[PDB]
C-alpha cells in the first residue's frame, strides 16, 4: 500500500544511512572487523518486518473473508500455515549470506526446489498466461456463440476470468473452460456469421432418370425466385451421385437472414416447394430397395 | 511447536553469542587458527538436535497412530527408515562445508538427486497444487451435480480433499478423482441449470406431406398453451429433415421447472398430446420402410 | 547395522582426532606442506573400507539367497558386477579432490551422468513414490472391489506392494497394476456402495398409446409396494422416448440390499411382475418392425 | 522513440563522463574508498528513470485506448499492476550488485523464476515464432482455399496475423487457427489445383457379365469424345471388382476446367450419358440382393 | 581383468611416488616452476595406456567374434571407429587442464554433449533399467502364460533378457517385448489362475415367460449336482435382461479344474444338459425376430 | 561478403595492433590504470559497426524485395524492428564486461532467455534438421510415388525444400508436408515396385462343394497359362474359408508389368476368365442368404 511504500522508502533511506555510517566509521576508526555486518543484518530484519506488516495488512485488508471467514477453520489454518512456511522460506533464501556458512549448498537446494515447484505449477501458470493473452488478443466477445471442431465447448460466452472462461450452453447449463485450451485449438465463431446455409439431397427412384434433368431445372428456377434466398452467394443444383437405391441430386444455397426462426421457416418452405415440384413431374422419392430371389 | 520455536530462538541466540565470542577472542588473543570452526560445528549440532527433538515430538504428537499404530509393523518400520534416511541426507546436504573437503562434488550430487526426485514427484506435486487452487478458486461446491465432456466424472460432489475429490455417482458408488484433472478439462455444472430442455423428433409418413404444414401449426399452438412450458425461452417447431423413411419435424422447448420428476411428467404429457394431435389429423408415424422387387 | 554405526562413529572420531593432530603439528612445527592430505586420504580410505564392509555384511545378511542363491549364476555375477561398478563410481565421485587435479571436468561428467540416469529411472521412481503415497493416503483397502472408467483394473484388491498392486479379478486371475496409475486416473469403489440400482426400459407397440398412461401408473404402484425396494431413494416410472418401433417407458429404482444374489432375485421378481402387469392390460411388447412395399 | 533514443545516448555519455571523473579522482586524490559506487548508482537510477519515461510515453502514445480505454477499469488496473511488477522485478534483477549482499542467491532465484516462466509461456512463444515463419515462408496466400487431412481447417484464407490465422469457412463462419498448427501438420491447397477429377463406380447385375466387356468399350469411347474431358490426363475404364451383389466397373477421368459449376455440369452430363449407354445395351443397375430359403 | 587391476594398482603406486618425489624436490631444491606438470602428464599417459591395453584385451578376449568375426567387415570397421572416437573423446574430457587453456569452454562443450547424448539414449537406458527391475522384482516366471489388457503381449514367457523378453505366442511364433513396457502397463497372469469360468446366456421366446421361472430353477438344480462344478465359488442363474427378441437368463459358474481340455468338455456337457432341460419344459430358443406390415 | 571478410580481417589486425600498443605502453610508461579498456572498447565498436554494415549490405543485396518490397509496409516495418532488436540484444550479450557492473546477472538473464527461445523454436529447428538429413540421406527421389501407413501423404514427390516437401496428389492438388514427419514415420515407395498383385475371393454356393475341388484346379491351370502372369512369383489358389453364406476360394498372383493400364486390363481379363470357368462347371456365385421361419 501507500503506507507500505512510504515505510519501504524510509527503510531504504535508513539502510543507505547505515552503509554511509559504516563507511565513515571504517575511514575514521574501525571497530571489531568493520562492524558492517550488524548494521546490514538489522536493516534486513527491519525490511523483513516491514514486508511482514504489509502482508498482514493485505491479509487484513477489505478482502478479510477471502481467507479468514470464507474458508473453513481447519482449511484456513492449513492455508495460513502453508503461506507462512513459503514466505519464511523465501526470506531465508533471498538474503542469508550472513547466516549461511555454506552459501552454495542452500543456494543449490533452493534452486532445485524452485525447479520442481515450477515444473509442478506449469499448468496453473499456463492458465494464467493464457488468461492474460485472452485479455490482450481474443477471438470472441461476451455474448458471442462459439464452438470448436477439436473439443466440445459449444455455447455462448458469458464471462472471461483470470483462470477459466464461463460459457452458457444451449441447454442453460454453465460450462467452465480452462484458458490454456484457447491457445492450442481452433476456435470457430458462428455468432459472427453472415449467412445461413441450406443443404440437402433429393433421392429419386432409378426409373425416373429420363425425368431427372428437367426436374433439376425446375428446382433451380424456384431457387432463383424465392425472396428468402441470397442470389449473390453459391447456388448449386445438380445430379452428382449414384446412391445404393436412388439417384442423388444436391441442393446448396444460402439465406439472406441469420436469425434462427426465419431460417428454419425458409428451409421448411423450400422443402415443401421441392416436394411439390418432385411430385408434379411424375417422379417420386425412393425408399431403400432390395431384390429378393426366392427358391 | 511453541516449545520448539522457543528452543530454536534460544539456539539462534546461542549461535550469535558464540560468533561474538569468537570475534572477541580473535580480536584479543586468537587461539588455534581462529577456533571459530568448533563453535560453529557445536551450534550446528545443537540446532540439528533441536530439530530432531521437534520432529520426534511431532511424530509422537496427537497423530501417534498415523505412523505407529495405523500402519503395519513392517510397513511402519520401512516408513520410519525412509524418513530417517531422508532427514539425515538433508542435514548432511544443507550444512557440510566444515566436514566437506569436496564442496563441489556433494553439492553437485545433491543437486542432480533433487532433480530426479522432483521429476519423479511431479504428479503428486501437481495434485497438491491443484488442490490448493481448488481451495482458492473452484467452479463447484459441495452438493453440486457436475459432469465433464472429456472424462467420466459424472456425479454429485461429496468432499474436496488435499489430493483427491470424492464424488457420489448416480448409482450410489463413491468415486475418487485426482485434483489435477480439474486444471486441464472442461467442467460442466448441471446443478446450476436454470431450465430443463425438451427436444424430440416426429417422423411422419411420406404421403402425409400435404398435411405436414397444418400439423406443425397445431403442435406449436399446444406448446403455446401448456402451463409447464417457459414462454420466454426458445420454442421451435419446424419440418427440417428428409429422413430415409419419413419426414422429420423438430420439437425444441424448455420447461419452467428444473426438478427431475415434474420435468419427466411434463415431457410425458407433451408426448401424449403430440400423439393425440398427430393421430387426430389423419396422419401416422412411420416405421422403417423398404421396397422389395421379387423375381 | 548397529556394529556398522559404531564403526562409523569410531571412524568419525578418528578423523576428528587426525584433523586436530594436523592442526597441532602445523601450529608447533609443520612438516612437508601441512601433511594434511595424507591423513585425510587415510581417513577417507578407512571410511570407504568400513562402508564396503557394511555393504558386504548387508549382502551376506539374512537375505543371502536374494542375490546369491535365488538368481542364476551368470545373472548373479552380472548383478554383482553392476553394483560393484556403481559403488566404486560413487566412491570416486563423492570425494576425489586429493586425486582430482581436473575437478571441473569430473564433476561435470558425474553431474550429466546422474542426469541421464535420473531421466532413465523416472518410471521406477514414480512407481516407488506412488507406492509411498498409497501407503499414506489410499482410496481403497484390502478386500475392496474397485474399478476405473479410464483403464481396465476391475477386481478385488488382494495386496499392496512397494511397486505394484495385486488384484484378484472376477475370473480368479491375478492382475498386477503399477502404482503410478493410481495418481492419474479416477478410481471407483463399488465395494463401498450403499444400494444397488435397477434400471430398465419397457417397449410398447405404437397402437398401445391409449393404454400407456394407465400402465405407467400400475407399474409405479407395484414399485411402491415391493418390500425389496428402497422407498427413500429415486423412483421414476415415465414414458419418455419415441423409439424406432416402440414407445419406451423408463424404470429406475433402488434395492435395499447390496449383496449380489438377493439383488438379482429382486430384479427377476420385478421383471416378472412387470411382464404380468403389461400383459394384463391388453398391451404387448414390440419386436423390431418394418413396412414393406411390394411391386 | 527518437527522443527516448537521444535521452539514452545522453545518459550513456553522462555515464562515461562519470566513470572518467571517478578514474581521475582516484588518480589524483581518492575520496571515501573510490567513491565510484555513488556515481554508478546515480547513472543507473537516471537510466531507469529514462526507461520508465519512455515506457510511459509508449503507454500514453497513439495507442492510448489499447490499455486505458479499451479494457475495463478493473481489468486495466490489474494489467497495469502486473506490468509494473514485472518491470520493477526486471530492473531489480538486471543490475543489483550494489544492493545485493547475496548476489548469487538472487541470481539463482531470478534464473529459476525465468525458467518456470518460459516453460509456462512456451505455447504463446511457439505461436509467435510460427507467425514469423509464416511471414517468411508460407505455403498459401490470401484468398486461397486450403484444407488438411489431419485437422479440420477447411476454408479460404482471409487474414494472417501475428498469433492466429482467420479463415472463412464454406458456411460463411470465421475460424481462428493457431499459427503453431502450420508447423506440424500437412497442408493441402486445392486452390492451386490444375484439374478436377471425376470418379465413379457402375454396378451391373451378375447375369450381365456376357455384356460387361462391350459396355466398357462403349463407355471408354464416350470419354474419348466428350469435349469437357482432358485427354492428356489419366483415363481408366475397367471392370475390377466382384461386389457383394454386382460387378463393379471403375470410371476415372479429369475435366479441363477447375471452376465448380461447369465441373458439376460436366459430371451430370457424363452420368446421364453413362445411364443411357448402360440401358441401351440391355443391361441394368443392380440393387442390393439376397437369397431367401423359406421353410 | 586381474592383470589389468594389478597394472592399475602399480600405476596408482607410481603416481603416488611421483607426487611424493615432486613434493620432496620442491622442499629441497625446486627446478623449473615445480616440474609437477611433466610428472603428472606422464602418469596420466601411463594410466591411459594401461586402460587402452585393458580395453584391447577385453576386445581380444574370449568374445573375439562379437565385434571382429560376427559382424561384417565394413560394419566392424565402422563400429571400431565409433568406439575409438568415443574412447579418445572421454580421455580428452576427463583430465585435460594441463593441455586445456580454455578449461571452461571444453567443460561446457562436454557437458552439453553428454546432455544431448543422454536425451537420445533415454530409450535404451530405460530398457536396461527395466531389465534390472525385472531381475529383482518380476510378476511372472519362465513358462507362465501372461497377457495384458492394454497391449497385445499374449503368450507364454520363454526367456528374460537384459533388454527384451521373448514370449512364445499361441501360434508358435516368437515375440520380443521391450522391458520398459512392463513398468507402465497392467500385467495379467492367467497361468496362476485357480479356476476356470463358465458364463453364458439363454435366450427364450417372449411367450415362454410363464415357464421362465421354473426353467431357471431346473437349471440351477443341475448346476448343483454336476460333479465338475466348484460349489464353493459363485453360482448364479437368473433372468435379468429384456433383449430385443428374447428374454435373457444368465449362467455364471466355475469349474474345479484349470486345464484346457477338461474345462472345454465340462462346458460342452453343461451346454448339452441346458439344451435338454430347455427343450424338455416346452420352451425353445429364440431367433432374431421382426414384425412386417404389408400394404 | 568478400569485402566484409576483408574488413573483418582489417579489424582483427587493428585489434591486435591496439593490444600490442597497450602492452608496449604498459611496459614503457603506463597511463591512467592501463588504458587498455578504451582501445578494446573502440575495437569492439568498430567490429560491431563492420558487422552492421555487412548485415545492411546483405539486406540491401540482390534479395532486396525479400524483406523490403515483397512484404507489406507495416509487416516489413515490424520484421525490421524485430530483427534490429534481436541484433542489438545479441551485441549487448556477447561482449558486455566493460559496461556490465553486474556481469553475472545479465549473463543468467540472457541464458534463460535463450533457453525459452530454444524451447519455443524446437519445431522449426526440427524441420530444418530433418531437411538437412533428407538432403544427405533420403528414401525417395523427385518423381517417385510414395505413401505412408501412418499418415496421409500419398502422392508423387514434386519438390524437396529446406522446410517442407511439396507432393503432387493423385487429384492434381499440391500438398506440403513438414520435413520432420520423415524422421518418425514409415515411408513406403510404390514407385519402386517390381510387380503388381492380383488378389480376389470367389464365393461359391454351399451345395456346390462337390465341385469346389475340380473348380480350383481349373482356375490354377488358367493362371499357369496366362501370358500376363509372372510364373516366378507366388501363385496360390485354394479354398480356405467358410463364409457366412458361401465357401471362399482365394486367388493370389502377380503380373509381369507394373504400369497401371495393362495391369487393370490383365485383371479384367483374369476376372472374365474366372467367371467363364465358374459358370462352365455348373456352379454359381452366392448372394447373401437367409432362412426365414414364418408363423
Amino acid at each position: 500500500f501507500l503506507f507500505h511504500a512510504v515505510q519501504f522508502l524510509i527503510y531504504t533511506i535508513i539502510i543507505s544511512a547505515v552503509g554511509s555510517i559504516i563507511n565513515y566509521v571504517i575511514e575514521n576508526y574501525k571497530l571489531k572487523f568493520i562492524t558492517p555486518g550488524v548494521i546490514d543484518f538489522i536493516c534486513t530484519s527491519l525490511i523483513a518486518v516491514i514486508l511482514t506488516i504489509k502482508l498482514f495488512l493485505l491479509i487484513n485488508q477489505f478482502e478479510k473473508q477471502q481467507i479468514k471467514k470464507g474458508r473453513d477453520i481447519t482449511s484456513a489454518r492449513i492455508m495460513s500455515r502453508i503461506i507462512k512456511i513459503t514466505i519464511i522460506v523465501v526470506l531465508v533464501l533471498l538474503y542469508g549470506e550472513h547466516f549461511g556458512m555454506s552459501l552454495s549448498g542452500l543456494l543449490t537446494f533452493g534452486g532445485i526446489g524452485g525447479l520442481v515447484v515450477g515444473m509442478a505449477g506449469k499448468d496453473i501458470l499456463s492458465n494464467f498466461f493464457s488468461g492474460i493473452m485472452l485479455y490482450f488478443d481474443r477471438p470472441f466477445s461476451i455474448g458471442d456463440w462459439i464452438r470448436s471442431p477439436d473439443r466440445n465447448i459449444e455455447g455462448t460466452v458469458a464471462e472471461i476470468g483470470w483462470r477459466i472462461t464461463k460459457i452458457t450452453t444451449f441447454d442453460n447449463r454453465p460450462l467452465y473452460v480452462p484458458n490454456s485450451l484457447f491457445s492450442s485449438i481452433s476456435v470457430e465463431n458462428p455468432g459472427r456469421m453472415t449467412n445461413r446455409r441450406i443443404t440437402t439431397t433429393i433421392g429419386l427412384r432409378y426409373e425416373d432418370a429420363a425425368k431427372v434433368g428437367v426436374i433439376v431445372e425446375a428446382v433451380r428456377e424456384m431457387l432463383k425466385n424465392h425472396p428468402a434466398i441470397d442470389q449473390r452467394q453459391t447456388l448449386l443444383v445438380y445430379f452428382n451421385q449414384f446412391a445404393d437405391s436412388s439417384l442423388n441430386i444436391m441442393v446448396y444455397c444460402f439465406t439472406k437472414t441469420t436469425v434462427w426462426a426465419e431460417w428454419l421457416a425458409a428451409q421448411q418452405d423450400v422443402y415443401l416447394k421441392i416436394i411439390d415440384i418432385v411430385q408434379s413431374h411424375g417422379a417420386d422419392f425412393a425408399f431403400p430397395s432390395q431384390t429378393l430371389y426366392m427358391d
